[PDB]
């Protein structure tokens, strides 16, 4: 589909089990999600973005549904105000940006 | 053009009769643009990322071309890691989200 950026791009994503509201952001690196309680082993990680750096866990290989579409990755768990899917991810869906 | 998300999607913008790279950022609801003279009148502003708020200036109606289109919109300027294109210029040179 063809999302218009008048309003921020939330879409409905499934993961653990759990259905959430996440923000399409081509501009991270990373997908980052609010704090939840996850199983399996993750390893403890350091991102940045504008005011400073937040640690976070990083799980690996966690099958992820984005807007009815398929992915699986790396993500970050950590306080974050808001859940985003970072570019490892949107690559997985097909997303492009255009102009 | 139609942009993949394997690289970070960065472009060139002109502004304030000068070249900088800049990021194409879905995520972000404001554009912010490393410390730099911009010409007008700014206005003292604090904004949130991920990290936490900064301080920021706010400059408003300032030309900018992005990719060869041209914008005119507000941009903030401050200490961040690098040059974040918002949503507020993004939806005037009709950029969207593809998959
Ligand atoms: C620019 C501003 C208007 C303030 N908006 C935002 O920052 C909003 C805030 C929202 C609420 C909090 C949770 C994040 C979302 C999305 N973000 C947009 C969002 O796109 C933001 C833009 C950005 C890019 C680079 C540097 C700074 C800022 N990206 C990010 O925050 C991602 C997070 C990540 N690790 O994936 N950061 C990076 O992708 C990234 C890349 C290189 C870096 C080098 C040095 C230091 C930090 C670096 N951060």
């Amino acid at each position: 589909p063809q999302i218009t950026l008048w309003k921020r791009p939330l879409v409905t994503i499934r993961i653990g089990g759990q259905l959430k509201e996440a923000l399409l952001d081509t501009g991270a690196d990373d997908t980052v999600l609010e704090e939840m309680n996850l199983p399996g082993k993750w390893k403890p990680k350091m991102i940045g973005g504008i005011g400073g750096f937040i640690k976070v866990r990083q799980y690996d290989q966690i099958p992820i549904e984005i807007c009815g579409h398929k992915a699986i990755g790396t993500v970050l768990v950590g306080p974050t105000p808001t859940n985003v899917i970072g570019r490892n991810l949107l690559t997985q869906i097909g997303c492009t940006l255009n102009f």
